[PDB]
DNA sequence: ATCGGATGTATATATCTGACACGTGCCTGGAGACTAGGGAGTAATCCCCTTGGCGGTTAAAACGCGGGGGACAGCGCGTACGTGCGTTTAAGCGGTGCTAGAGCTGTCTACGACCAATTGAGCGGCCTCGGCACCGGGATTCTCGA
């Protein structure tokens, strides 16, 4: 309400368009020894310190979850995107590409991302179950599908009568306080009777659900060709912030789409299984945009997502991919995204192979 | 009110050990058994202190009633005291060495223990009377407004 000037918080200011290329002037270059963060190349220890795990569900206490179309991710220093070699005779040959950052994820495996949960959403990493207290809420996994066919599961550990979880997929723009299907960008199942919920509309084109159901979830979206028919460029936003005691990265998320025309992604579908037994097709009409597996809680619902290598009734398809596979695929993809952005800003020129892949 | 840095503190680790849990052979206090006396326990009696009540009095308590006096809150300053860092200093380890004095045993003896015979120092009880307590009144001195 003042002017096109300094950011809304004096805690950290990013370089405005008039202060272009202003890197986040957060912590000073003068660091303390510390000792705990003095890991070297000879030691074998994961620098991403996961919090203490507790059998009772807990809350991430100092994480400002996504809002206003503003995505929030973990940050690590990464003082140099590694390009160190011998001192070449030409002192103007190589570029260090000092991004001084990375999207390192606080996860041993592809799990339910804590960055995209509601403040009323509790997790227990003993089974990575998710639970709530009042009404409905939504959580999502770490990964997100953009093409191909894949598959995961949800295991339900507690379903009292006043406890009805919902399980399915949701694109970004999905308000994580809504019950996973209240908008047109989410398609789920209600875990009282198998009922497909989308646009808050319930449809009985489905089988029946059981209290101890280990439910399999198969979903096939077309390649990014039929998804976009154009450039699927991924120019990323990256902003450095130093929240109360830790460094984090902000990126710009998508905006609420007013899409009211139906253009289904070609040959995309969703299939639901009960313990591998085909519960049937859920949604053939699938809108564009990346999707991610999501779970909605009612009052005190206990469910958990699960990947493929520890499966119970897996499909024997050679094309579908477990949660972990697409997870590390997207992780490596965002690594290359950081690489390319630091290249763009740091070294003149860019170049990519024969487009098709 | 927050964050960053400094610093101080709780933790895991490793090993060293010397207290310490453990077991012995040997000692004597504890148990076991037996005898006596007599402290203690019971009971009937007496006394007599206490606990109870009753009526009259007022000094005392209840209660009220200003109101000056200080409890208290605040406010300035400043001096004395925490602090961190200097400095130097005896404190502690430890180990040595001598023995003065605890600390033990073996007498033997004076010394109460104890009992018995004796009684007069002392104690309950009974007059008694004089400092003492009370009272009334006069004179003295503190105190609160000039």
């Amino acid at each position: 309400k003042q002017s096109s000037a300094v950011s809304t918080s004096g805690n950290l200011n990013g370089g405005i368009a008039a202060g272009s290329s202003g890197k986040g002037r957060g912590a000073k270059r003068k660091q303390q020894d510390g000792g705990t963060t003095g890991t070297t190349k000879k030691a074998r220890s994961d620098p991403l310190f996961s919090a203490q795990r507790l059998p009772p569900h807990g809350y991430p206490l100092e994480h400002p979850f996504n809002k206003d179309g503003y995505r929030y991710i973990l940050a690590e220093p990464d003082p140099h995107a590694p390009d160190p070699e011998k001192l070449e005779l030409d002192c103007w040959a190589g570029k260090p590409i000092p991004g001084d950052l990375y999207r390192a994820c606080l996860y041993e495996r592809v799990l339910l991302a804590l960055h995209d949960r509601a403040p009323q959403l509790k997790i227990s990493d003993d089974r990575l179950t998710v639970v709530g207290e009042k009404g409905y809420s939504m959580v999502r996994a770490s990964h997100g599908v953009r093409k191909g066919a894949w598959y995961f599961e949800i295991t339900v550990d507690e379903m009292p009568p006043d406890t009805a979880a919902r399980l399915g997929w949701s694109q970004p723009l999905g308000n994580l306080q809504a019950p996973l299907g209240y908008d047109k960008f989410s398609y789920s199942w209600r875990s009282k009777k198998g009922t497909k919920f989308h646009q808050s509309i319930g449809k009985h084109y489905s089988s029946g659900y059981g209290q101890g159901d280990v439910l399999g979830f198969y979903i096939n979206l077309p390649e990014d060709t039929e998804t976009a028919k154009s450039l699927p460029d991924t120019y990323k936003d990256k902003a450095l912030i130093k929240f109360k005691s830790y460094l984090y990265f902000e990126e710009k998320d998508f905006v609420d789409k007013a899409e009211k025309s139906l253009k289904q992604t070609p040959h995309s579908e969703i299939i639901f299984y009960k313990n591998g037994v085909n519960q049937g097709v859920a949604y053939k009409d699938i809108f564009e945009g990346v999707y991610f597996p999501a779970i909605s809680l009612y009052k005190s619902c206990t469910v958990s997502i699960n990947f493929g290598p520890c499966f119970k009734y897996p499909p024997k398809d050679l094309t579908y991919r477990p949660m972990s596979d697409m997870g590390w695929g997207a992780v490596v993809e965002h690594t290359l995204a950081d690489v390319l952005y630091h290249v763009e800003t740091e070294v003149d020129g860019r170049r990519s192979p024969p487009w098709e892949p």
